């Protein structure tokens, strides 16, 4: 279109995303890698493999079902509603859902 003589800036100053201390972001990532909050040590789980999300009813769980696959309480699933003392099978792990938390089984 024609010119117009409202000058623009070179760059736009936001927020940059720095979290810090042991305050979690409020969804926990369910993954590979470290920036996820909560990790696997597995082969068999991907870089990004599903998300915990917080929802006004409830929490989410939202999975990458497609390759590998993820199960709650025996059942495969695309999304699901945890409450707590869920198992997720994700890995070949058996993943136990607390409070927006998950943790491996262990028998200690």
């Amino acid at each position: 279109g024609h010119m117009w003589n409202l000058a623009t800036s070179m760059m736009k100053i936001l927020r940059p995303g720095r979290l810090t201390g042991e305050l979690p972001p409020g969804a926990v990532r369910i993954g590979r890698a470290n920036d996820n909050d909560i990790v696997i040590p597995e082969v068999l789980a991907s870089r990004h493999h599903a998300t915990l999300v917080p929802t006004p009813g409830g929490t989410e769980i939202r999975d990458n079902r497609s390759i590998n696959g993820t199960f709650v309480n025996g059942a495969r699933v695309d999304a699901a509603l945890l409450h707590d003392g869920d198992v997720v099978t994700i890995g070949n792990i058996d993943l136990v859902f607390a409070d927006g938390t998950l943790a491996r089984r262990e028998e200690n």
